[PDB]
């Protein structure tokens, strides 16, 4: 099945919720790991926002992206650009994707509500083109 990445440099902000959505919406259509580039854990109150609707997120911490080859993944998102200090095999899969993605890190709890609904829509438009 189509592996899927969200991985932007750095964690504490992006690199957060879209992979979390991905597994919910693509769950028995498609994998998704998140590995990172220069990361870290996701934002601490993004979790907490996160579980309210049902999804973990602070478990992305793996080993980096350059671990990983990018032919055995089939969709990678970039979340923050298109170079994103990142390999170049990561953008180049058979679909390249990247968002102005609003980020909640340290905003107020409107940020946190926006942010679940701006990446459901982003998510499930990612998941309606590739399945």
């Amino acid at each position: 099945m189509k592996k899927v990445m969200f991985v932007c440099k750095r964690n504490s902000s992006r690199s957060q919720m879209a992979e979390g959505f991905a597994k919910t919406l693509g769950a028995g259509k498609i994998a998704v790991t998140s590995s990172g580039l220069e990361s870290s854990r996701v934002h601490p109150t993004a979790i907490a926002m996160m579980e309210e609707v049902g999804i973990d997120i602070s478990g992305q911490t793996s080993d980096p992206i350059e671990n990983f080859n990018a032919d055995d993944y089939d969709v990678v998102i970039s979340l923050c650009g298109s170079g994103v200090n990142l390999p170049p095999e990561w953008v180049t899969q058979e679909i390249f994707e990247d968002w102005q993605l609003e980020d909640p890190d340290g905003q107020s709890l409107e940020v946190f509500r926006t942010v679940r609904g701006q990446v459901k829509e982003r998510v499930e438009n990612l998941i309606a083109k590739i399945s």
